[PDB]
């Protein structure tokens, strides 16, 4: 239950790599060190997640608080302004939030979000980032799929990825916004994998992880310089 210091995002004097910063320093505060593995290994998945992230993005105008579980730097939900609670999910599954909440109506992957496409199409950057609060934020109750989609890689992604909170902070005051190259997206949607092969090779350093060639990760020693926070068992 760490509430995450505010993102002033139309604010061009904070940095989006001091957000990221700020929150890994405290996601870490949870995790553990394992043997043979470079990265702070994220809290153990539960079922029903016990350690939340909760960070509030604020533009001039408006400001939404964002729902990330720790276990798996998941975004499970935000909340607009008015107190509002949305939560990925259709009706019937389980709820993990946080005070009366209305099932968004898809889940929060990206075959949900924008299926057969790729990350390297999702545009990022400050301004898409402000659109993108705003517009969220202005919720009741499907084109806030593609403004969650954005937060997901900007926020989550860069929280995973050393490899995105570079490129991201590099052209967040970018114009024309900044994107994932190709590459990127893929090893970002591989997260889940390349945290596999984290622990692999801490047991066997040497063995070579087609799944991880097949990403263009060489060895251990590639992922680490790409992963920041790796996952599980
Ligand atoms: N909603 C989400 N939050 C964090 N990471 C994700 N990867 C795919 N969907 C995600």
């Amino acid at each position: 239950m760490k509430f995450t210091e505010i993102f002033p995002v139309e604010d061009a004097n904070y940095p989006y790599s001091a957000f990221i910063a700020s929150v890994r320093k405290d996601v870490i505060k949870h995790c553990t060190d394992h043997k043979g593995i470079f990265q702070p290994v994220l809290p153990p998945e539960k079922k029903v997640p016990e350690l939340w992230l909760y960070t509030e993005l604020k533009t001039r105008t408006s400001s939404i608080t964002l729902a990330i579980r720790m276990d798996n730097l998941y975004l499970v939900g935000f909340r607009t302004p008015g107190g509002v609670w949305w939560e990925f999910g259709k009706d019937g599954d389980t709820h993990l939030l946080g005070d009366n909440p209305r099932w968004l109506g898809f889940g929060g992957r990206y075959q949900d979000l924008i299926g057969n496409k790729g990350l390297e199409t999702v545009t990022m950057g400050r301004a898409e980032m402000t659109r993108a609060v705003n517009d969220l934020a202005k919720k009741k109750k499907a084109d806030t799929k593609s403004k969650l989609v954005k937060l997901v890689v900007m926020v989550c992604e860069g929280l995973r990825f050393n490899t995105v909170s570079r490129t991201v902070d590099a052209g967040f005051n970018s114009q024309h916004g900044v994107t994932l190259t190709v590459t990127q997206g893929k090893q970002v949607q591989k997260w889940d994998r390349i945290s596999k092969a984290a622990f692999e090779w801490a047991d066997h350093p040497t063995a070579v992880i087609p799944d991880m060639q097949k990403l263009g990760i060489k060895d251990k020693n590639e992922a680490a310089r790409i992963v920041a926070l790796v996952k599980n068992q």
